[PDB]
C-alpha cells in the first residue's frame, strides 16, 4: 500500500532557488505528486503547525524562519513518510549523511531547507492544515508497473 | 590489479529511460565498459541466472518481472564486484543507503533497476552466461594514470 | 562562526576534467569561495605540505602524483573544516560512504582526486604554504540570510 506525506519547502528553499532540484529528487523514485500550492506562510498558521511545541522558548525562532514562501506538497508512495526522513537527513546538516537534501545543500539547522512529517499522524494531520480536499489530485502514475512490485 | 562484474539494467530500467544515468555513475569512477548489449531476456536464460533459486517459490516471479528488455554490462576496474554492489545499494531500496542506485531510484525489491554480481564466482558465471568472449572488448582508458596508482 | 578549510584538487581532479563539479559540490552548501589559484604543484612545496611524511617509503610517489596542476582553494562555512572532510570521504575511496566526492569519482587512495585539511592547525598551516594573505578575499554572500540560522 502507497501513503501520502506533507513535504514543505521552506523560505530558504525557495529563496535559494533550489525548488526544482528538490522536486526532481522525489519524483526520481516515482513519488507521485499529489498536491502542490505556493503559499506565504504566516505566524497563525505556523503556530499550529508547530503545535507540538507550544510555549517552548524556542517556538518564536522557529516561526520567525518560517515566515516567508513556502511551498506545500504533498508526494504519495511505498513507505513515503519515513523514506522521505531519509532522503531529508538529520535535522542538523553537520550530522546527515551524504546524498541527503540537508547534507548536500545546508549547514545549520535553523536553515535545513525543507519541512517533512516525521510519523503517520503528523502526516494526516499536517495535510489537512495546509491543504483543503479538493486540492489533493489522484490520478495514476503511467510507469506503475515498472515501480510497484 | 582490476577485476570484471556483471551487471544488469532490468526492465525497469530501460522503461524508465535511466539507462544513460546508470551507465554513468560507473564511468564516473574511471570504471571501464568492457562489454554492453541490448538483449529481451528469455525464460530460459533467467532459469540459468537466478539458478540458486530453482524450486523457490518466488523464483517464476522473479523470472517474470525480468522477461523484457535488458541492458547486459561488463564494468572493469579496482574491487568492482564489491564496489557495484555497494554502489547499488541494498536490495530493499528502502534500506537502501542514500545515494546509491536502489535509494535515490526504487521503491520496492521487485522493481530495483539494476542486477549486479554478488562474488568473484557469481561474476565468472553471469559473465559467461550472457556474453560470448568475442563479445568482451579489451582497450585501454587513456586517463588510466589518473585513476589508479 | 565560520571557519576556513585548505581544500586542493589535485592533479587527477584536474586531468580528469571534473574541477567545476567539486567546486559546485562546496558552493551547494553556501560555503565561501575565499581563495582559488591554478599552480603547478613542485617537489619543494609538495615536501612541506607532506612533512609529516619525511623519510617514508610511500612518499616519493606520492610526490611524483602530486607533481602537476593543482587547483588551490580556501572555502568558508560552518565547521567546514570538519564538513568537508566528510564530504571528501575516506582516504581510500573504496571505504568512503555512497555520495562522497571519493566514493562518486574514485577508486584507489593514491588518486583521490582532492585534499582537504585534517584539523584548524593543518588549516592553518596549509593555507600559509599555498596561498599569500593577499590571495584570501574578504566579502559577504548576498543569500547569508538563508544559509545561517
Ligand atoms: C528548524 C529547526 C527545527 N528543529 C526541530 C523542530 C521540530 O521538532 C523538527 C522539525 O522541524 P521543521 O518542521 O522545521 O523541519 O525539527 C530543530 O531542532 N532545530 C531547528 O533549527
Ligand atoms: C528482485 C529481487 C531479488 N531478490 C534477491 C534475489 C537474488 O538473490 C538477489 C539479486 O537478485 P537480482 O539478480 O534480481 O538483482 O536479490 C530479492 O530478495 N527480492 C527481489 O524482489
Ligand atoms: C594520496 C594518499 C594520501 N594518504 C594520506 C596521507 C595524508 O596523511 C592524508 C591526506 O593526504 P593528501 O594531502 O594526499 O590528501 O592521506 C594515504 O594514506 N594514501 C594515499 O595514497
Amino acid at each position: 500500500h502507497v501513503e501520502q506525506t506533507y513535504l514543505m519547502i521552506k523560505p530558504d528553499g525557495i529563496q535559494r532557488q533550489v525548488v526544482g532540484e528538490i522536486i526532481s529528487r522525489f519524483e526520481k523514485r516515482g513519488y507521485r505528486i499529489a498536491a502542490m500550492k505556493l503559499t506565504i506562510a504566516t505566524p497563525a498558521i505556523l503556530e499550529e503547525h508547530y503545535a507540538e511545541h507550544k510555549g517552548k522558548p524556542f517556538l518564536p525562532g522557529l516561526i520567525e524562519k518560517m515566515t516567508g514562501p513556502v511551498l506545500c506538497m504533498v508526494f504519495e508512495g511505498v513507505d513515503v513518510i519515513a523514506q522521505a526522513r531519509k532522503m531529508m537527513g538529520s535535522t542538523r546538516p553537520g550530522e546527515a549523511a551524504p546524498g541527503t537534501i540537508r547534507a548536500d545543500f545546508c549547514q545549520q539547522a535553523g536553515r535545513n531547507l525543507i519541512h517533512g512529517s516525521d510519523s503517520a499522524e503528523s502526516a494526516k494531520r499536517e495535510i489537512s492544515l495546509w491543504f483543503k480536499p479538493e486540492e489533493i489530485q489522484s490520478y495514476k502514475l503511467a510507469l506503475s508497473d515498472y515501480i510497484f512490485e
